[PDB]
């Protein structure tokens, strides 16, 4: 929330009786201020007195006509207020009789003209008026100013040597309306007299802008449906179900009806018809009501390697599914299932998974309605790999000048249940490891190898083994009998 | 009082959804009948229906738009109602879907277009529609019918192959608005869609039209004081005591402003103020205070005539007095005075009066409030004429040898008091009058005439005189003595 601020503030003003005098407030601020307008101190009543609002609240317009003095000659002020601060201006006006009207006071040689131009093409309203000194040329649309204060815009404010203009470049309905143009210097203000301007839009038969679009839904169950039509003359849009009239009849509005229902209980067609004198227009929607998919039929494993599983399912639903979820998870890794998304059919390969390990899945459905309940799990196992990591911290030493101890660590790779290890010795490490001696054990972390000959050195390296293969050898240690 | 009878009754109609349809239904009727629209013995009220009413309440129209079925098809009725009596009449409403319209069902080919004429200049607005059979063009105005009944108006309905067309003649504000055009035929009803048009007055500074003019009057004592203003676009209209606005202060009307004053007690001046943007205008009303002018001085009687009397009077009143009523009558009329009305100056001479005859007089005052009280009236007399006419019934009859006996009636017109009559008698009665012998008499109607010579025949004539003269004299009797 800011407080309010001024963006415009009123300027003092010197009219001529039986005239207009405008007074402009406009400020900023959170929530939006309201201004009002105080003659000290008093909310102004009166007959002549109007004050004029601008469309996006900005502020506000004093407009004083006829001016009849010297009642009106006084001090005025704006003031902006909001919950969060409050703010004012004041200002004065004079009005002036032609009996004392000073020579040089801005008078209009000629005012704007009565004007019709069509639509998005540039229409021109012009104002000649003298002074001295030279006076400076406003307009006013519907008693508010018009802003040209981007050079850069539809409206510009075109002033030559010679006395000026307003140029509209590209034509609205919101255009039309009654303009004014205004000379004002030194010595005081004084209006033109109002030319109305007006745009003619070429009859045309009633059309849909926004067509009202089919639905599907849980029941109870609640949409807002858009109709939408435009044309010339711009026709009333009324919503009819079938044969009745939601709305009322007192009321039919213009351009754009929109439905609200509450509790779509059933499946069912809406007709909205659009009319204007040149014809009746009418456009269905189609609502229906069904619910979240059921749960797919329970997964089946149909395919398994040591990185991936294939799942196959039944869509376990009467209507079609748009596509599936897989959800995913260690057997007791308990965080929310992994999910993925964007499945287009009834059968899938997870991949990216790890060797000899339990998983657990579910399926999603999807429909155009949204996500059903997940179906019941299945629990598979990932294929086992030979071991991808050697054994760690192999050690020999010494035990008789015979016989020498070996041991080592599971490998942190297994991909499998280990079945057992193999170790490799020899005199002579250069020779390819098949050559070596060999030595089998089963699952174990250390054994003893005799009949050695005394006062050599041995090589020693050890691999583990799945049911699948065997792993990687450890790098060779050394051992001294 | 009159019962509501109807001028136009509503049509049985058909329709094509999501479109319009009218019905129009207008009566006649002291006082003005009410207008209502039923469905079913019950008022139909403003599903998307809209009933729009003639601005001389002669009646209304029901428009329904846009069009729905088949909710719509249905038997409706128009109702017109005073305290004086009430009529209906139903009429139906058929409704189609254009997956069900026929074949030669009528059809817009081209509708009306936006157009901007200025004022006083002729717009056409164009229709080109077909079916089968040939479809009739009609036209609407603001949701109103267009009445082009009167072949004789402005407003002409155009037709040729395949097109309809309305024709506005001298452009008015009153013309601008929404039109729409309609093609019928035995299978339905269609509309184009609507096209404004619309009446561009170039811009003027205001104007009085009818400004406001001064005034006396009585205290206690009122008058309403119009001012009207006029121009383009139009002004609005305020009433000042010449420094303030009077109340209500801020309420300004349009073009038209009329002050009511109640109890006036003294003189002031007031102001009214008319203003646009392109200038303000004032004007003011002098109201001054008093009543009817004092009566005349008595009228005094300058000169006279057998047949005129000339008055002369003094004004009797402190302020100018527009002009005078002098009344006049015979003395012993006891019938009111004659009035002689706008005697511009303190002197006149009352004619064609009969002579020798009393009359009364009196002076009326007039200024600009009105009639004040007469003046005391004045007696007097016109002059007397010689008589003009003869004496009447003149006979004569001899009494012996040597006189004759002569006798008459009185003149039907003296013209004053007969002073005596004149005997002219002769035997010779070719002699001119003033060598006949004379008797004059004193007044009386019988005398006798002796002294005559026997055995003759003697002419006699006889005239009355007044104090003014002689008048004229009887024709020739005969007596033999
Ligand atoms: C449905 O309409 C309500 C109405 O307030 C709105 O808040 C909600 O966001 C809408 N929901 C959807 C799913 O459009
Ligand atoms: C909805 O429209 C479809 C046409 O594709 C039709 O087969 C189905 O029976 C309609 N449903 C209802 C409930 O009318
Ligand atoms: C003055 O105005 C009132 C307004 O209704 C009207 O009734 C009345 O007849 C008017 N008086 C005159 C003298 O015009
Ligand atoms: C009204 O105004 C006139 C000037 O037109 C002035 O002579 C007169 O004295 C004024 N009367 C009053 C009562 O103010």
């Amino acid at each position: 929330e800011t407080p309010p601020r001024f963006t415009r503030t009123p300027v003092d003003q010197t009219g001529v009786s039986g005239g207009v005098a405008s007074f402009i407030c406009q400020a900023t601020g959170d929530p939006r201020p309201k201004i009002v307008w105080n003659k000290k101190g008093k909310k102004v009543s009166n007959q002549r007195f109007e004050v004029i609002e601008f469309d996006d609240g900005s502020g506000s317009v004093l407009r004083i006509q006829p001016l009849r003095t010297p009642r009106d000659e006084a001090i005025y002020e704006c003031v902006a207020s909001n919950n969060v601060g409050e703010i004012s201006v004041s200002t004065r006006l004079t009005v002036l009789r032609e009996d004392q009207i000073p020579r040089g006071f801005p008078t209009i040689d000629m005012g704007p003209q009565l004007k019709v131009v069509e639509r998005t093409r540039t229409a021109t309203m012009l104002c000649a008026a003298s002074g001295n000194p030279d006076p400076e040329i406003t307009w006013f649309k519907d008693f508010l100013p018009v802003d040209t204060s981007n050079n850069n815009g539809r409206i510009k404010q075109l002033r030559s040597e010679s006395i000026g203009a307003l140029q509209i470049e590209q034509s609205e309905e919101s255009d039309q309306g009654k303009y004014e143009c205004v000379a004002t210097n030194s010595a005081g203000t004084r209006y033109s007299a109002p030319a109305n301007l007006y745009v003619r839009v070429r009859r045309v038969p009633p059309r849909f802008s926004i067509p009202p679009t089919n639905h599907e839904i849980m029941p109870g169950g609640s949409v807002n449906i858009t109709c939408v039509a435009v044309g010339s003359p711009m026709p009333y849009v009324k919503w009819m179900l079938g044969a009745e009239d939601l709305t009322p009849e007192d009321d039919m509005p213009i351009g754009r009806n929109v439905l609200e229902l509450n509790d779509v209980r059933q499946s069912a067609n809406y007709t909205c018809v659009a009319m204007s004198t040149l014809g009746v227009i009418e456009a269905i929607a189609q609502i229906t009501v069904k619910a979240l998919p059921k749960p797919p039929g329970t997964p089946v494993v149909t395919e398994s390697t040591a990185t991936s599983i294939t799942l196959t399912w039944d869509s376990g639903n009467p209507e079609p599914v748009s596509y599936y979820i897989i959800q995913h998870k260690p057997k007791n890794s308990e965080e929310p299932y992994k999910e993925i998304d964007g499945i287009a059919t009834t059968r899938y390969s997870v991949a990216g998974l790890s060797p000899y390990s339990d998983y657990e899945f579910r399926v999603v459905a999807v429909n155009n309605i949204g996500r059903g309940p997940a179906s019941e799990p299945v629990l598979t196992q990932t294929s086992e790999q030979a071991p991808s990591s050697a054994p760690r911290d192999v050690q020999a030493r010494m035990l008789s000048s015979t016989t020498i101890l070996v041991q080592w660590k599971e490998p942190e790779e297994p991909n499998g249940q280990i079945q057992g290890y193999r170790v490799y010795y020899t005199m002579d490490p250069t020779q390819h490891v098949n050559n070596w001696m060999k030595h089998n054990v089963a699952d174990s972390q250390i054994t003893t190898i005799g009949n050695l000959v005394p006062q050599k050195t041995y090589s020693v390296k050890v691999l583990a083994f799945t049911s699948i293969g065997d792993g990687p050898l450890s790098s060779d240690i050394q051992v001294i009998t």
